[PDB]
């Protein structure tokens, strides 16, 4: 009963319980003539909530905050954007206006600025080299190397064995990349292998768009990427 793209009108946000204190958020948005679902994460951080990624736009992100207040009722105090594109930073200004401290790597912040996208306020240190990991409250942030973008991060919730791949990990049903602007197709498989190496215990893998799966999504994504490359 994970919600699917046809079930969520653009502007609405669903929450899905993955594990105790771990949710995904699911929203929908138009891009390149079609509407796509998009996932982010919500993780309990003591009495606060940590948000991973916006809901792909200001309107959706406002709906996300409203749904969180309705269903969970704890304040979102920090947010991390996992790369610079609009499905991850679009809505940052809404978050800030609501009192959320927004974060991204220096690279993500710079790239968002260059792109004309919203810019998270605070820089995350310790993530500039492939294989780098840092703790951020109840999650670990990991830079696997260039893949979907040069700056992309993935997020692991060690208490729940949940790995959120962002746009670097594809859902199982997805057999094409679509738009590959800003991707590093040549490095992407290598970056995936780094994720596998670091999180071999992951029980739930959440792609950037679409249905949750397991670690099988890693090899699947590599296959799709290579098949584009070929
Ligand atoms: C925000 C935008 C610049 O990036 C969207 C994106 N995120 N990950 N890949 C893509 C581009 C391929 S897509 O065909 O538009 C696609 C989108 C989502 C789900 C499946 C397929
Ligand atoms: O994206
Ligand atoms: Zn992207
Ligand atoms: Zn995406």
């Amino acid at each position: 009963e994970y919600p699917t793209v046809s079930e969520i009108p653009v502007g609405e946000v669903r929450l899905y319980q993955i594990a105790d204190g771990v949710w995904s958020h699911i929203a929908t948005q138009s891009f390149d003539g079609a509407v796509y679902p998009s996932n982010g994460l919500i993780v309990r951080d003591g009495d606060e909530l940590l948000l991973i990624d916006t809901a792909w736009g200001a309107k959706n992100t406002a709906a996300l905050l409203a749904e969180i207040e309705k269903q969970i009722g704890l304040p979102v105090t920090r947010a991390v954007s996992t790369h610079f594109h609009d499905d991850r930073v679009g809505g940052v200004d809404v978050l800030r206006a609501a009192g959320v401290a927004t974060y991204a790597s220096p690279s993500t912040r710079r790239l968002a600025e260059v792109e004309g996208n919203e810019i998270p306020t605070h820089s995350l240190e310790g993530l500039s080299s492939s294989g780098d990991a840092v703790r951020f409250g109840p999650v670990e942030l990991f830079y696997p190397g260039a893949a979907h973008s040069t700056d992309n991060l993935v997020v692991y919730v060690p208490s729940a064995s949940v790995l959120y791949g962002g746009c670097a990990i594809y859902e199982l049903s997805r057999t094409s990349a679509g738009n590959v602007a800003d991707a590093d197709l040549a490095e992407w498989p290598t970056s995936i292998e780094r994720i596998q190496q670091h999180y071999p215990e992951a029980q739930f893998v959440i792609p950037g768009h679409g249905l949750p799966g397991g670690l099988d999504l890693l090899k699947h994504t590599t296959n799709v990427v290579k098949a584009h490359t070929n």
